[PDB]
């Protein structure tokens, strides 16, 4: 069990790192392709 529960250490994000593929995943909703571009 992780201590820092309230912590979370996926909202800390040290970085990517050398690799950066994929900044925006194109989906499809109904018909509508939805490029979402996830970052912090």
């Amino acid at each position: 069990r992780v201590q820092g529960r309230w912590k979370v250490r996926a909202s800390f994000f040290k970085g990517g790192g050398g690799s950066g593929f994929a900044w925006n995943v194109c989906v499809y909703r109904n018909g509508v392709r939805v490029c979402h571009r996830r970052a912090n």
